[PDB]
Order: C-alpha cells, then sequence, then structure tokens
C-alpha cells in the first residue's frame, strides 16, 4: 500500500445520461479536435505558449465543425510525491474545462499524458509495481472528481505508452487493468463510462503484433482502443534530414514535384495508410470495439518559400483530408494533433490567442474529408 486510498466516497452506480454503449457513442463522432501543448502542458497550462482553455475556444471549436476534443493532461508535476495527492485546485481547473466543453455540447476525451514520463516511459518490470500504484491513486483520484459528467465525458488510460514487445505488452496491459478498476471502483456514472485503451505506442503495426485482450470489465460494450498516425514521419514530423532518409516536403497524388523530387515520399503514401486502417478495422471495430485515431496531423514548413511551398501546403492540407476521410471510412474516430502553434514546423490550425482559424485551408480539409 504504497499510496492511500483515494476512493473515498465511492457512490451508488448510476446509469443516468450513460445509455450509449462504446459502439453508439462512436457513431455520434466524425471529427474530434486535441487541445494540444495546454493541460498537459510541463510547468503549468500556460507554459508552452498557448493561454488556459477559454470557453471561446471550445465554442470555436464546436462552432468550426469538431464533435469532441481530446484533452491531454498532466498530473504527477501537480501531485505529491509521497502520497500521490493531486492538487485540488488542479482537480477543479480540470473539471472546469470538461464543464465548458459539455456545456458546448462536446464529447470529452481526457487522459493521463507523457506527463513527464513517470508511466510512459516505463513498462517494464522493474517499475510495474511502482507505476500501478501511481496509476491508481490518479485514476482515483480523477474520476472520483469526475463523477458526475455523463456519457459526453471519456477517460483515455495513458497516452503513448512505450511497449516494443510481448513482455512490455504484459505490463502494458496490467496498466490498462488497473486503470479500469480504478474508474470502476469509484461508482456513480463511472461504474458504466466508457474507457479507451492504448495500443503500445498508439503504433498501429505493433497494436496489431502485440494486443491480445481489453482488461476485464464489469461493465459491458464500454471500451474504445486507441492508436496514434503520424506515418510517415519524414513528411508529417521530420524536421531535418538524417543519414538513413530525407524529409518530406510533398505528399500525395497530384502534388508530386518534379523538380527536387527527393522531398517526394519514398514510402507511407495512399495505399499504405489504406492498409494500416484495414489492419484495425480487423482487430477491433469489426469485433464491436471502436477505435480512436487519438491524434494525426503533418505539420506546416513555412520555412519554405515559393512554389515549393504552394507544393508543399496543397499536399499537408489533402493528407490531413485522406486520412480523415479513410479512418472514417473504417471505423477509427479521427482526433486532430493541435499544438497550438502558428510559426514554421508546428500544427495550430486556431490561433489560440484570438479565438479565429489560422489555416483555414487544413480546416477545410479535414471537414470536407469527415462531410463526404
Ligand atoms: O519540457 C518537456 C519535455 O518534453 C519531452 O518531449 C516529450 C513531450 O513532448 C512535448 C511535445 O509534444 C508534441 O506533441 C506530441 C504529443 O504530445 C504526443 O502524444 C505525440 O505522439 O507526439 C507529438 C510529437 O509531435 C507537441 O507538438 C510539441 O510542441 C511538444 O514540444 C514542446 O513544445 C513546446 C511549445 O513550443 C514549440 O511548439 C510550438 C511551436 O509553435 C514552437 O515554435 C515550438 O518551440 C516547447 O516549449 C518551449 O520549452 C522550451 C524549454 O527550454 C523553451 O525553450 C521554450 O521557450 C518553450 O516555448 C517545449 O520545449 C516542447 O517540449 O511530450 C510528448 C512526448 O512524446 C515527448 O517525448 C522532451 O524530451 C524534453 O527534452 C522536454 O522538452
Ligand atoms: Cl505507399
Amino acid at each position: 500500500g504504497l499510496y492511500p486510498s483515494y476512493n473515498t466516497s465511492p457512490a451508488a452506480p448510476d446509469s443516468t445520461g450513460m445509455q450509449s454503449t462504446a459502439v453508439q457513442l462512436a457513431g455520434k463522432i466524425r471529427l474530434g479536435w486535441n487541445i494540444g501543448n495546454t493541460m498537459e502542458a510541463i510547468g503549468g497550462e500556460t507554459a508552452w505558449g498557448n493561454p488556459m482553455v477559454s470557453n471561446e475556444l471550445l465554442k470555436l471549436v464546436k462552432d468550426s465543425g469538431f464533435d469532441a476534443v481530446r484533452i491531454p493532461v498532466a498530473w504527477d508535476q501537480y501531485a505529491n510525491q509521497e502520497s500521490a495527492e493531486i492538487s485540488a485546485a488542479w482537480l477543479n481547473r480540470v473539471k472546469q474545462v470538461v464543464q465548458m466543453a459539455i456545456d458546448n455540447e462536446l464529447y470529452v476525451l481526457i487522459n493521463i499524458h507523457w506527463d513527464g514520463g513517470w508511466l510512459e516511459n516505463n513498462i517494464t518490470p522493474a517499475k510495474k509495481d511502482e507505476n500501478n500504484a501511481k496509476q491508481k491513486a490518479f485514476w482515483e483520484q480523477i474520476a472520483t472528481h469526475l463523477r458526475d459528467f455523463d456519457e459526453h465525458l471519456l477517460f483515455a488510460g495513458t497516452n503513448e505508452p512505450n511497449a516494443e514487445n510481448a513482455e512490455q505488452m504484459d505490463v502494458l496491459n496490467s496498466y490498462l487493468q488497473t486503470f479500469v478498476d480504478a474508474v470502476r471502483s469509484t461508482g456513480g456514472k463511472n461504474a458504466y463510462r466508457v474507457l479507451v485503451l492504448q495500443g503500445p505506442v498508439t503504433d498501429i503495426e505493433k497494436t496489431n503484433e502485440l494486443w491480445t485482450h481489453m482488461p476485464a470489465d464489469t461493465a459491458t460494450d464500454r471500451l474504445m482502443a486507441e492508436v496514434h498516425f503520424y506515418t510517415p514521419y519524414n513528411f508529417a514530423l521530420m524536421r531535418q534530414d538524417e543519414s538513413w532518409g530525407k524529409q518530406f516536403y510533398y505528399w500525395g497524388e497530384g502534388f508530386l514535384s518534379t523538380t527536387d523530387t527527393e522531398r517526394n515520399p519514398t514510402w507511407g503514401e495512399e495505399a499504405t495508410i489504406d492498409q494500416l486502417f484495414d489492419l484495425m478495422k480487423t482487430k477491433f471495430v469489426d469485433q464491436g470495439i471502436p477505435v480512436v485515431l487519438g491524434e494525426f496531423s503533418a505539420m506546416r514548413r513555412t520555412n519554405l518559400t515559393g512554389d515549393a511551398l504552394t507544393l508543399h501546403l496543397a499536399g499537408r492540407a489533402y493528407y490531413h483530408k485522406y486520412v480523415t476521410q479513410q479512418a472514417l471510412a473504417r471505423g477509427l474516430l479521427p482526433f486532430y494533433w493541435d499544438n497550438g502553434g502558428n510559426d514554421n514546423f508546428s500544427s495550430g490550425i486556431f490561433n489560440r490567442q484570438q479565438n479565429t482559424v489560422f489555416d483555414q485551408q487544413v480546416l477545410d480539409a479535414l471537414l470536407e474529408g469527415a462531410g463526404a
């Protein structure tokens, strides 16, 4: 008993406003937005250049055409390290954001994120016991505090747990079980609440490879799976060339270069996306388990100039359209990764300072990709 029980006021099970199964819940969602670099930012909510989440932002997200938000959250840095007690002020701040998103009729998914790495980088036997205890303490607290929200609120137990092999996968399964058990033991609406569980590294391939069973649940048909998508790295996030490969500036049929052809994709084009998303359709969607596509986006390269810029941006725009559209086609619910930035190598499509659209052309792609 490393930490005290934070399961202090467990309520009676309450199905009020928790009527939708995972699958029904998932039919209500077709486009999602991440509040990236915000509630997970190390040093505080405003420490990574974004301002505090405001109702105005959430209204803009719903106005702009999204159905749900994913709110990565940091926790470890706000908790007493001897007792694993999380600051009541932080807890009230998270509740406040959840309440506002739901006031804007958004679905909401709250996680524990990388969060300084305590769990996410430590899916190993040596850390399993201490991590299991912290996972339980935090989740008891988190779910207790958020217990009364109806089915607009989902929980996701981890972010991108670094499980690379079967041994690490079994540790990750443990972490997911504790997350389920923690949440359910607090009762109330948390007995029926749709929970979201993460594939190893949220990587499609390693999930297909290593995943086995959902954790056991007292609830019935109340679990989703989660993967992320930044394929191919070279286009989506690569910022410099390495010896092993070059950055892709361009992507998609119609938008490849003929002058600088070395910045066209050598891989990770349309068919591959089709193929990976098919792996998850088979493993989960067709077994009646929706898949959250929790993060995707390809960064802007505004350090380009000229014909180069114009081409890049056309390809970037289509990539988001294609991923949005092909994920939906196969039962994956796509959530755009937005780190708030409007500068180079960033992914913000809103201007957080002004509560306005910065990147209409990418917002258009996600929308056309959902609206079709
Ligand atoms: O200090 C934190 C610590 O973080 C460690 O990396 C881990 C951490 O990444 C944060 C980055 O997350 C990106 O999103 C990821 C998402 O969370 C994952 O789920 C997804 O799989 O992968 C995504 C990868 O893309 C997010 O897009 C990144 O922005 C973020 O990086 C942090 O960004 C902030 C904000 O500014 C930058 O982005 C916005 C731009 O407009 C701007 O131009 C950029 O500079 C950075 O803030 C800065 O902090 C430095 C510190 O000195 C100051 O110099 C600067 O003034 C201040 O603005 C921040 O540094 C950067 O970390 O969480 C996800 C995990 O996967 C990563 O491993 C690093 O290893 C540590 O070294 C350390 O930074
Ligand atoms: Cl390809």
